[PDB]
């Protein structure tokens, strides 16, 4: 899983 | 899974 | 952008 | 951007 | 898993 | 950016 916020 | 917010 | 492979 | 492979 | 915020 | 492989 990968999560990016920005 | 991959999630991007921005 | 978001990319998932798998 | 977010990328997941697996 | 990978998480980036910024 | 976030990248996950595995």
């Amino acid at each position: 899983s990968s999560t990016n916020v920005g």
